[PDB]
This record gives structure tokens, C-alpha cells and sequence, in this order.
């Protein structure tokens, strides 16, 4: 019996692989897939912020669908301070990102003022009258519901269908009035206030950056966040006009588009192109498109992107049932083992980190199932197929990565060391899917944060000023680089390591390679 | 634009058939993957199974953990009248199965008596014993709490833990007497009663079959079941010993193992060999190793079954959240999708159909979600992967059903017709995975409802009498195949079906093959 | 070990096929490429014409660049009276094809009336002049040599090479005159009369089918002639020029272009679509382009025939050193090993049959060599890459072809039967390469005959008169395709064969098959 799946590894086909999967396998120390996590009032705080760093956060996210600059400022904040408490030892120092989710074309419910109501129970075949006028803005009852969107009534037909609350509730257009829509309550249910609402089939000619978002934005440059999560993108051109907010002093900033609508589907290659990288927004997309359609546009956006070499975040409902559960269910672990299975770049935990009741639990599941799952994967033709996707390319860095990747399946690496101060190079091994972690050394700090959104890179931070002898300085790194996996966990002395660093000074990219063994 | 994904049928590698999945391509009218749903108080109701029926169901379940047999014996008795009021219309009649879903080395807690206590919720840190003395046996508490397992003392080490209600709670052993355990709740959380216990890395020394297995197995038998769905199976000899109990009265009646512990996954290959199918028991199987390992063990199992003609069931909490949501998460989705993906022959419904709110709905997801991901399967490369599984076989069934599968990717049938009575044909057709679906044209009943197993495979009952003429008889059955076709809307006159049946008389199996337009 | 090679033929990758393959694994007695012999002085004889056609002769070639009408009349007629000797048993009747080998546009020397001269040895660095005069059209020596092209001088160039004598003799057009060129002896050697020129590089403006051309096609249709080798074709109009000579009354004639110049490498592709099948004519392509480049244009256009489903014919100096010799070298024995492996349907014995010594030898090694070729083939990556070229079609023929052959290599059927008349049916079969040779009953002659060019195929000719019952006319078939098998030897009593036929009377194409034993 081999380890971390070796066995499986060696197989001539995929049932073979399939059929050779075993659970007395054990996977490696090392957890390749980024989990990203949204922060809420049950994770603020300094110190539960510490026990998640401690248990595999990487990615701090921002929901500015929700609160005030001033409670995003004190997240950032605390989130900064809990990353900086182990800045004392740089060699379990871990990097943290922040991530600034936007706010989209979000359209949502009124305040439901009838308070004397416990639960605004909606119920099966009722009648509900939703009107633009805003003095029921805050009057929200069951039987007028109040929203954002002003321009509903010219959007929808008479027979269309409205989801609130996150399509749990399903309303028939019976009328139309000139600023109202006599609906149909076809799904029952209680509805609470500022609920999200979604027209599939509806032609929302809402913004992709708003006032609101523009504001978001420039905060976010300001507090200098590392990512922007760009709520719902219809095409590339939404994507510029993130870009030309941030302008140059967000130069940096890797902007991420969330398809979450059937338009970003459909215009999905124009979107990847313009992008730093994607992510498959089960939610609104779930409810935007037919909910069984899904697993495709999962699927579709992940190969295409796996193939292009941009990192994709698999998101939304994960392990959900962990919010007031302490074990998720036998479908929410596969759904993870299967988007790490699928090439997921990143995994991210949303209400199970923001104001479920086990935050930290939900971060050890998605560790310990992205460690599994990853071991899972058919590398050999993962690596030819992707090797083959790529084949119009003649690229040096490129070459190197993929000779390195094959270096190491062979000799059976234990890590992959890559001297990078931009991250271009680390970026590139990563893509070519090794089985080995990718040990990042940098001094650049963003450098370091944004390597998160790629599968198999642990960023590491050089403290140390530069040495006048290249080589001297290069030595430096990697020693960083071997005491930090020893540290970890990820090799012991007598193992081997593959090394990428650069020549002399200028380089340009990783272009020479060793086999090493750990000291 | 294609439909039903043969764009991406078309692709070199896995990578590009993922690339080419399109949310736009519209699968076909049939659904392949068999809907098996546990029967509750939520649809015992004669008109609710008549809708069920009406929505996909195709084996009916009977878990003997709980009920009287003379409640089950009603549930039969319901299912038939169901089943048999579409009888009248031979075109439109559609057999189910009915399965009988033994009670396995099932532990359970005590009754809690401790009736003034509105919800006997257990706290972390606190104590609360396990006594084995039947006294209390109905008086469980949050301080004392007994159990079945009579011989736990002797199974468990002082710092074991036990999971009770599903594994939701978690007890250190943090003390043993002779006949009691002083615990420590690990895991807080609302007890109830006779709620089911797992022992993880405990050798529980109960025996497969016991005297009530061997009563409701014997009442199997006497209602007539199809099927039966033998829980906790650890060897080749338990099945052997259901088997025995079934006798020669239950010479047909299918044994499927539930491989939910790990000694059934070390011993796997055993049971598959000696079973009829095989169910991946995802409920227990994930109390009983470790949650992260079990898609491994799901893959494995589906893959090995895959690879060796048997029919393999994925069950427990697939659509879970439907039990009080009238939509399924985003994970779940994928969970169904990905299980069809695997190559699950059936799907299964539990709690979702048995005492949840939306039997129907979760019963039109599962087929809406199977119809998706049987598109999204990549059959060239499965298909030869298959046939190189089976390389050392010779079996001319395989090859007629070879034949017959490649024959029909080529030609794009609508539909492959097989003349079958003992189903052994169409099995094997079913096996080589065609795109198209198998209808099962039968006059044996047990046949018919037992061809559910197997994924594809669209049975239908022959109610004519036997003719004189052979031909005249193969062509009797051949139209009522066809005229089913074109009322399901499977294929329409002018389409293409492949046309699998016997020379003569006594063929011995589907020898002769043609390929003809749909009248 | 096991027998014909099925050990390397369950290899997963064709490393491991050729690491695999036996020297001590006896093939079948079945050799299925076609032999084609050039008739010539050394075998114009009907007693040496039936020990040829006892030794696998399958299609006799009469090449028209040589001899009178008178001279191939005879040769036809005895080709004829051989054939039929044997046209009293049925069962070991073998059709035997015709094929009128074009003379194209061939430059050809003068006769040398230097007789006193014992042989017109030419020597290096000497000088020789051609002369168009056609004076000295008889009076050829090493000092004037007169040819065929009258406008030679306005397509070469001073510094061009000439090649006679099959390019063995190189000549350097040193200087030029109107009507002459001062040429040297590059490659000195004895030149004899009628010798062919070459003009590697130079635009010969003669005309496909010329006069002589015309007549020799027009003998070909009244003479009754199977299937025509056209010389020298440089494109697709050539071939719609040939066929337009041939009419209506050769509507049948099966039109095979010779690619045997730089040009219709080039139009390849055009001349392909436009032809019946294609000759790779070794002999002037190895002159008119670089003999290193030649092993590189066969493969590709047996690669690409192969692709589309039309015969291909290897041909030119495959065993020629047994024109002296009794045994071939270690280089020639290859040659035909790989053109088998290589795909092509036929292979050709020219010299080596028209005026060798050993006429029969080298029959019986083609034989030989063939049907150990055959077995080393990789039959399962080739039918699936084979299948993979043609996905674009959804053609009924080629699903039954495609499926049948499929059943074939999974039981590992002795033989496939293929009742035809037009032949297009076999034809399919024949495509997809299966392992076991094909038994072609018809009751069509040119068939029969021209059913040689495919890969496979044993024609048979059935000598019955047709019964008024379909089923009686169809067993009727394939008991004779049966009784042949077994006295051939093919198959035993018990064996396995595929057996395609039509369902009734007028079904279009072979849509039924079975797997019947051998009675």
C-alpha cells in the first residue's frame, strides 16, 4: 500500500484510476487549495481570527453587499492584526489576502415595518402587490412588498417568475401595473426584510459599477486589499470599468469577475480574457440559470480556465449545513472533494464563517477534504492533457514549469522551491498541476498575498535585506524556503526538492532548475 | 449548437470534453439513472404514489429499522394499488420494484421518559453515563442513557468515542465500569430517543442476520420483493447468510450489500463477487471512517462496479435540505450530478420522500438533475476504457452488447430495443453504456421491476399472449417497444433505434442485431 | 503464449504492442492484403498461371507501356483460361482480377543501332548530346542519344539533370540548343534502348491521356477489364479525363490514380476524392522527388486513404532482388512487412513476377510476409483512432461495419460473411479493420473480382439460382460462404462467425447481424 494515492497515480486509465482510489492512503501534510473565507459577526474578532489562520484560512473576504465602511475598515483591521501577531517567527509567519467583494446589480426587498408580525409568513396561492412607490419602503408586509430595482416593471412580463430570498420564494407576474405587479405566491414562505431578489430571463439593465460600487472600490484601494471579488460580470467591458476605477494606484489589484448570471456564461471566454482570474458563483448563478444546468457552467468555467492559466474560486454552499451543525452532510463533502477534483483553484466558506455557529469547524472540513481530494486527482493525464491544451505555446517559463512538474512526478519531489518576486514564475508551475507543494519565496508582500488564489503555491516572506552576492542571496531564500518546510512538515532532511531560481540577477523569468536534497 | 452534449462528445481528452460542457444543450426526453425513494408517512398515500410514480420513482424502499410488519405489509399493499391503476394502458404502464431495506447490527438508544423535558439538550464538558442496565431503558436522560449493544464494554477503550444520532453527537469515553461508561459530551447537542449509535474503530461483534433480519426477510420473501437492501455487510459469508434465509422461494430476489464500515471496504471486492449490486451507504459509511475519506471509498466502489457488470446504488442526504426546502443547495446539486457523472446506476431518496414536505419536488430534481449528467458523461472514452476492463472476456453477449453500443454511438440511435425474459441481455447491454435508452421489452414481471438496477434500461411489460410464429412474436414485441418510444417521446417515426433479438425460439441470448427506422 | 499475436494485441500503448510481439506466435492461415502481379515473358503461361493463382495471385496487372493489343488480348485470354480451370469446384473457385496499367506520359529513349557496340557502356565526365531529330531516332549511342518529349528543350534548364534508365543514369544539361542539349555523363553506366527519361523539377507539358492512351483504355473496356492503374496523375481533372474515355460501358472500371510525381503529392487531397483508390508508385516518385522523402509520402497517402475509405496499393521494387535470387534481402523482406503495417489494402510484384526467375517465390513470400504483418497489426488503437477519423459521419453501413467489427474482436470471430452484390457493404466492413478475414458472397462477377483491392475481403462467387424465399436465398448464401471457410480452413465446426445480411429482399445494406457457431 502506497501513499497520498500513489497506486491510483499509476493507472493507464481513468476507471483503472477510479477503481484504485483507497482510504488507508494517507494524502501529505501539505493542503494545496486556497480557502477563502467570508467574514462576519462570528468571525471579527482577533482572536477566533488567529484560530483560523491557525486552522488554513488564507483569503479574508469582504461581503459589501452588507455593513458600513467604517465595520469593514475595523475588519480589515482586526484581520491585519491577527496576520501580524505571528510576524514574530517569519517562518510560521503565513500571509493572509483580503478580498473585497463587491456589491452588484443587487436588487433587494424593502424593510418589513409590520413588526408586530413575528414571521411574515407567505403562503401558497396568495395574492402580493409589489410596488416601486416608496413610502411602503419600510412597510414591507405580506401583503405589499416594496424594492430596489425602479425599473422592474419594464423588465418583466405578465407570467414571469420572482425569487427573494435567495430564490427560496417564487412569485407568478398575474398583473402589471404601471409602477406595481400584482403577483402570485406559487412557493409560501416567511420573507424577512432586505432580501436579494432574482429575474431569470429578465433583461436588468442595472450597472456593473455603480455609485455605490465606485465608492466601495476606492475604499478598497485605500485600504490596499489584494483582490476584488466583481459581483455579477456580463462581459469584458464590465470588467474594464471595474479596472478603470482602481486606476493606477490599483494597478495591482487582481480583479476577479464572478459569472453569476447566464450572460457571463455565455460570454465567458471574452470575461476570462479580460480577468486575473473567475469565480463560479453557485449562488445567483443557481437561480439565474435552471439549478441542474449548474454543475455544467461549474465544470466549463474550470477546464477553460485550468486550461488557460487563471485561477478559478469554486463558491457558495459548500458545507452550508455547518452553520448550526457541527458535521456537514454526505453531499456537501463531495461537493468539495469534487471541485478540488475538478481543478478549483480556491474553495471559499461564506455563512459558515460569517455568522454560522462553527466557523473554525468548516475551515478544518474544507482542509482536510481538499487535502484528500487533491491526492485524488489524475495528475499524469491532467498534466499531458493540460500540457496538450497548451501546445501554440513556445514559452520559456512555460518550458520551465513544465519540464520542472515532470521532473518532480518522476523523482517524486517533495516540494518545489521557486524564487519569485512578481509571482509570474510560481504562477506557472502551479499550473501545470504538480503533486508537490510549491514553496513561493518572495519579499514582495502583495506578491506573496494574491499567491493564494493558486492551486499548490504556499507564499513564503523573505525578511532579510539583500546580499551584494546573487548567489549568496539566492542561497539565502532557499534555506528560507527548507526551513520553513521542515517547520511544516513537508520534508525532512535526506528528501528531494526541485529548485527554481534565476541565473543572475536579471533573469527575467526561473530559468534554471536543481534537484536537491533537503538539508 | 448541438444538443444533448455531443459537442463535448466529440473531444480528444477529459480536458476538453470539461471545456465543452454548454448549459445550452438540451438533453433528450429519457432519464437512464433509476430514482429508488424510501417510503414514509410523507407518501404512503396511494394518490401521493401515484404522482410519485407519475414524477420518476422506479423502486420503492422499505427500511425495516422501523414499522410493524403489518405497517409495511399496508405500504406493499398501497404501492401495488399505485403501481397497478396505470395497468389499463400497456403503452403507459410502468412496473416499480420494491425493496426491502433491512434493519442492520443496528445500536440504538434508549426511550427518553424524561417526557417534562422539552428538548433534552446535552452540553459540551458535561458528563452523562451509558448504562447497559434496562431500567432506565426507557427512562434516558441527559444523565443517564441506555443503549442496545450489550456487549459495548468489552468493544470499547477507556478515550473511544461514541456517535449517536447520526454522528451529529460525539461521547469520549472517559471512564468504563463492568456494566457502564462514564462519558464526557464531546459534541452538545438535543437528544432523542432510540436514536442510532456508531462505534468507530470499535469491533462490534454483532452478527449480520439476525432473528428479526431473518423474520423480515422471510416476510420479503412472503409480500414478494424484488430486491433486498442488506445493511452493515462485512463479508462474503453475511451475504451468503442472507442469501440462505431467502431460500430457494427467494431464489430470485436480488441481494444488493450496503458497504457502510470499513471492513466492507477492505473486503469489498469479496462482497461484489458475491452480491447481485452493490449500495455506497453513505449515512453510516461516514460515521464509521472518517468523513474527508468518504469519496474515495464512493469513486472506488462505483468504478470496481462499473468495471464488473453490477448494479451500484449511491445513497443518503443527496437532496437533503428538501426535507424543509422546496430547492435543493447548490451542493446538492452537484452531489447528483457528479454521482451520475461516477456512473451510479441509481440514485436514492430518503428523508426527502419519507416524512419530508417535498416528496415530489426532490423526486423531479433527482431526474432532472440524472437527465444532465448522464449528457455530460464522456462515453467514447468510457466505453473504451470498459471494453478494456473486460479485455479478457470472450462472452458473446458482451460482444453483441459491444457491438450493438458502439453501433448505436455511431449512428446516433434514438433508443436500443432488447428482447428479453430474464434480463440478462439487456444487463448486459446497459453495462457498455450506451447514450441511448435500453428499452426492455419482458413478459416476466420480477424481470421488468427488477431491470430499475441497471442503469438505462426502460422496461416494459409484454401483456399479449405468446403467438405461434416466432417472427410474429418478435415483432409483436418490437411495436409495442416502438409505440412506447413515440408516446414517451423518446423517438419519433423516421428515427433510428438498434433492434437486439433471438433467431429462434431457443437462442439463449440477443444474437441477432439490426438497425432499423422508427415506424 | 498465445496464438496470432493477441498477446501484443492487448497492449496499452504501442511501445508495450512492439515490445510484445512473438516470433513463436503462429498467425492465421487467412492472409487478407491483396497480391497484385505484373504478367510478363516469365508468366504469360496458363500452367504457371494457375501455380500463381494456387500461390495467392489476386488481380494480374498488364502494364501497357509495353507489347501490342494482339500480345494483351492473349495475356488476358490465358489469364482467363487459368482462372476458370478451377471455375468447376465452387468451393475452391477463385476470382481472379484484370488491371490495365496505363502507359502516361512517358519519355522513353531511341533504340541504340549500335549493335556492333556489346554494350553502350557510358562513362563519367563524358559528354553526350540529345537530339530531338529524330534521324538518329534508331542510331542511339554513348555519343547521340535521341527521346520521346519534343519539348524537352523549352522546360529544362542549363544545369538540369536527366534520368534514364529509372534514374540509375544522371545527366547534366551542360548546354543548350533548339533542338538538342549538350549534356555530361554525371553517373556513367551501360545504357540501353527505350529506356524511360525523368526530368525531376521540370514542367512536362504532356497530356494525361494521351491517343495511344485512348486506345488502350477503349481495348480495356471491350476487353472487359476489372479496374484501370492511370499513370501519372497530377490532378483530379486527369482522373474525370480518364473516366470520360471510359464511358458509360465502363461505368464499372474501377479507376485507380497513380501518385508517381511531385504534383499529385500536392493535389493528393483533390486526386482522392476524384479516384476509386490510389497506387503509391515507388518507382518514378522516387526519381521525381528525393528517394530520402519517398517513405514519408507513402505513409501519408496510406494514412490518409486509410482515413477515407478507399484501397491503396503499395507498389515498385518490394521483393526485387528475387528476379535473380531465390530468397529476398533483410531490407525487402521489411519493406513489405511495413507496408501492411503501414495499411495498405494491396501490395504489387512487378520484375519479380514479368520476367524474374522466380515467378512463384515471390509470390508465396508476399504471402508469407503478409500474413505475419497482419497479425502484428494494432488492431484496437487503430480502429479506435480509425473510428475517431470518421465521427463526422452517421452513416447506417458504417454503424453496422463499425459495431460488427467491434463484435468481432470482443468474441474473436474465425470470420465475418457479408452477403453483397454491388460490394459497398464488405467494402465498410473492410474499413474498419478487423482482425478476421471476410468472406464476400455474391452472385455478382465484377464484384467479386474488384473486391480484391480491399483489405480482407475473400470474394466468393455463388453459382445458384436465386430461391423464391429471401430466408432459403439467404441461407442458401452463407452455408456456401460456411462450406468455403472450412474448406479454406479458416474455421472449424464450432468457431464463432459475425454474419451480416439484409433483413428482406430490398434492404439497401447489410442491417442485421448474428453470431452463429459453425455447423
Amino acid at each position: 500500500i502506497q501513499t497520498q494515492q500513489l497506486h491510483a497515480a499509476m493507472a493507464d486509465t481513468f476507471l483503472e484510476h477510479m477503481c484504485r482510489l483507497d482510504i488507508d492512503s494517507p494524502p501529505i501534510t501539505a493542503r494545496n487549495t486556497g480557502i477563502i473565507c467570508t467574514i462576519g459577526p462570528a468571525s471579527r474578532s482577533v482572536e477566533i481570527l488567529k484560530e483560523m489562520i491557525k486552522s488554513g484560512m488564507n483569503v479574508a473576504r469582504l461581503n459589501f453587499s452588507h455593513g458600513t465602511h467604517e465595520y469593514h475598515a475595523e475588519t480589515i483591521k482586526n484581520v491585519r492584526a491577527a496576520t501580524e501577531s505571528f510576524a514574530s517567527d517569519p517562518i510560521r509567519y503565513r500571509p493572509v489576502a483580503v478580498a473585497l467583494d463587491t456589491k452588484g446589480p443587487e436588487i433587494r426587498t424593502g424593510l418589513i415595518k409590520g413588526s408586530g408580525t413575528a414571521e411574515v409568513e407567505l403562503k401558497k396561492g396568495a395574492t402580493l402587490k409589489i410596488t416601486l412607490d416608496n413610502a411602503y419602503m419600510e412597510k414591507c408586509d405580506e401583503n405589499v412588498l416594496w424594492l430596489d430595482y425602479k425599473n422592474i416593471c419594464k423588465v418583466v412580463e405578465v407570467g414571469s417568475k420572482v425569487y427573494v430570498d435567495d430564490g427560496l420564494i417564487s412569485l407568478l407576474v398575474k398583473e402589471k401595473g404601471a409602477d406595481f405587479l400584482v403577483t402570485e405566491v406559487e412557493n409560501g414562505g416567511s420573507l424577512g426584510s432586505k432580501k436579494g431578489v432574482n429575474l431569470p430571463g429578465a433583461a436588468v439593465d442595472l450597472p456593473a459599477v455603480s455609485e455605490k460600487d465606485i465608492q466601495d472600490l476606492k475604499f478598497g484601494v485605500e485600504q490596499d486589499v489584494d483582490m476584488v471579488f466583481a459581483s455579477f460580470i456580463r462581459k469584458a467591458s464590465d470588467v474594464h470599468e471595474v479596472r478603470k476605477v482602481l486606476g493606477e494606484k490599483g494597478k495591482n489589484i487582481k480583479i476577479i469577475s464572478k459569472i453569476e448570471n447566464h450572460e457571463g456564461v455565455r460570454r465567458f471566454d471574452e470575461i476570462l480574457e479580460a480577468s486575473d482570474g473567475i469565480m463560479v458563483a453557485r449562488g445567483d448563478l443557481g437561480i439565474e440559470i435552471p439549478a441542474e444546468k449548474v454543475f455544467l457552467a461549474q465544470k466549463m468555467m474550470i477546464g477553460r480556465c485550468n486550461r488557460a492559466g487563471k485561477p478559478v474560486i469554486c463558491a457558495t454552499q459548500m458545507l452550508e449545513s455547518m452553520i448550526k451543525k457541527p458535521r456537514p452532510t454526505r453531499a456537501e463533502g463531495s461537493d468539495v472533494a469534487n471541485a478540488v477534483l475538478d481543478g478549483a483553484d480556491c474553495i471559499m466558506l461564506s455563512g459558515e464563517t460569517a455568522k454560522g455557529d462553527y466557523p473554525l469547524e468548516a475551515v478544518r472540513m474544507q482542509h482536510l477534504i481538499a487535502r484528500e481530494a487533491e491526492a485524488a486527482m489524475f495528475h499524469r493525464k491532467l498534466f499531458e492533457e493540460l500540457v496538450r491544451g497548451s501546445s501554440h505555446s513556445t514559452d520559456l517559463m512555460e518550458a520551465m514549469a513544465m519540464g520542472s512538474v515532470e521532473a518532480s512526478y518522476k523523482c517524486l519531489a517533495a516540494a518545489l522551491i521557486v524564487l519569485t518576486e512578481s509571482g509570474r514564475s510560481a504562477h506557472q508551475v502551479a499550473r501545470y498541476r504538480p503533486r508537490a507543494p510549491i514553496i513561493a519565496v518572495t519579499r514582495n508582500h502583495q506578491t506573496a498575498r494574491q499567491a493564494h488564489l493558486y492551486r499548490g503555491i504556499f507564499p513564503v516572506v523573505c525578511k532579510d535585506p539583500v546580499q551584494e552576492a546573487w548567489a549568496e542571496d539566492v542561497d539565502l531564500r532557499v534555506n528560507l524556503a527548507m526551513n520553513v518546510g521542515k517547520a511544516r512538515g513537508f520534508f525532512k532532511h535526506g528528501d528531494v526538492v526541485i529548485v527554481l531560481t534565476g541565473w543572475r540577477p536579471g533573469s527575467g523569468f526561473t530559468n534554471t532548475m536543481r534537484v536537491v536534497p533537503v538539508p
